[PDB]
């Protein structure tokens, strides 16, 4: 067993913090836990105050002679968005000092996304499929969710870039929805929907159809 | 002990014969006691000798960073040769080897579409000019903006994104004062990619 345990601490998904009916979680994963001595303790802290409601799962033996152990802390939506810091401490007797990782929403003043839908380029109408573009810019923090739909139903064939840092410190991204050109030319309405903390009710939709 | 990371040349540098593409073998966490690192480089398993080791870069965390740089032939890289860097150091029981090469597969020509600012953005002081570059392979690409022969400073480009068909797309956003858009200035999105004729294409964007 040459080596030592490593800790990864994962944030909630952006959609989960923004919808009260969803369940946002912070997840602490410890890997390379000693095969011979796999007992691990977790301590969790929120703004440095210890909390006791995390759910720690049974350790899972890996194929490389190590264990992996996960502890899941359900967070309050408003705690996350109000910038509370979540600390996971992991102790193990084959480890000379506990390992601590901390995570929180990115620091800074939230900024409201501007959302702009862009039709296919005229050069594109040559093709059997066209691209409908959603530009979302000016937003902060980078935690965001983007989706497309038409007639109330989610569209399958879209891809969204990661947030990119802009020159003013805000973020932008684009979402591209691919549709059969026929669907565009018939005047079907498509909608880009954006979920972000700095939108009213955390959500806005911009629509797009043939002019 | 030390850790090795091997980096590919810049997309622009492999596509233009006058530019100098380099593969860079970076060694971190070399101790203060043994900054001595040896480098061997191979191209499809055959030793090459043109690598240059840059002077050791001392770091805040009590280690060195040592970099070896290998100039490559544009066509070797585009033809998919494997570049192997082997690193030997006293703090390493055995040498560490890393290999890098261009992504494998039939290259595919980027389609380049310029999109004007959304009508809703026209209430702003600055507007967004969009260049959609899609259907390309491999993901290595360079994108720049120009107007009246001259580079535009104020743009950001997304990384390549894997599309549903296994090609890549990205978007480039150039921001300009609304006045310049409204005045009929012509802006151009420049794309360099191996699958393009002469490795380069441009598309213009204007109010018109
Ligand atoms: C022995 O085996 C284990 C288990 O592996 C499994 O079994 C073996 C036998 C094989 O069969 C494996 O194929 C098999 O999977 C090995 O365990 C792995 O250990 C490595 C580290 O050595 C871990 O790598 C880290 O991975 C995370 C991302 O992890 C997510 O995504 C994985 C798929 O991409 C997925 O497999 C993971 O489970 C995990 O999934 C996420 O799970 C959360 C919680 O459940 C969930 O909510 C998410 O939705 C889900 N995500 C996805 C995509 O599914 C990665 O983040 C780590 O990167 C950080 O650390 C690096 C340094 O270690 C660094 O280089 C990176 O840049 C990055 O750094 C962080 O970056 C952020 C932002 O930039 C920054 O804020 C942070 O500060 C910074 N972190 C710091 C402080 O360093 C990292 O790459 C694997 O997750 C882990 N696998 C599993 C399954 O647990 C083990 O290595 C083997 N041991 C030996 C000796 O060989
Ligand atoms: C002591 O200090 C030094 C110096 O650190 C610097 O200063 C300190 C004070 C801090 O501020 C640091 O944050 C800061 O970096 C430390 O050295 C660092 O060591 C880490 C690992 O511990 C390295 O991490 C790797 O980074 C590469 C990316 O590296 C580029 O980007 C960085 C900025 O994002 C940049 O700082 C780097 O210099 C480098 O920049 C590039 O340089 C080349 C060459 O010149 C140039 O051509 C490029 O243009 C330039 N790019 C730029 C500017 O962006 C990252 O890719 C590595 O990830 C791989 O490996 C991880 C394992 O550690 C793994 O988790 C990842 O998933 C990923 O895995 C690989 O992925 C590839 C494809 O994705 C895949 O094929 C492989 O399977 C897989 N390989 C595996 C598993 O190994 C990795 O994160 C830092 O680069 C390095 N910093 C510098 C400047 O060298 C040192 O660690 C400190 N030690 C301590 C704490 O004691
Ligand atoms: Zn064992």
């Amino acid at each position: 067993l040459l080596g030592g345990p490593s800790v990864f601490l994962f944030p909630p998904k952006p959609k989960d913090t923004l919808m009260i009916s969803r369940t946002p979680e912070v997840t602490c994963v410890v890997v390379d836990v000693s095969h011979e001595d796999p007992e691990v303790k977790f301590n969790w802290y929120v703004d440095g105050v210890e909390v006791h409601n995390a759910k720690t799962k049974p350790r899972e033996e890996q194929y490389n002679s190590t264990y992996r152990v996960v502890s899941v802390l359900t967070v309050l939506h408003q705690d996350w968005l109000n910038g509370k810091e979540y600390k996971c401490k992991v102790s193990n007797k084959a480890l000379p000092a506990p390992i601590e990782k901390t995570i929180s929403k990115a620091k800074g003043q939230p900024r409201e996304p501007q959302v702009y839908t862009l039709p296919p380029s005229r050069d594109e109408l040559t093709k059997n499929q066209v691209s409908l573009t959603c530009l979302v810019k000016g937003f902060y923090p980078s935690d965001i969710a983007v989706e497309w739909e038409s007639n109330g139903q989610p569209e399958n064939n879209y891809k969204t870039t990661p947030p990119v840092l802009d020159s003013d410190g805000s973020f932008f991204l684009y979402s591209k929805l691919t549709v059969d050109k026929s669907r565009w030319q018939q005047g079907n309405v498509f909608s880009c929907s954006v979920m972000h903390e700095a939108l009213h009710n955390h959500y806005t939709q911009k629509s797009l159809s043939l002019s």
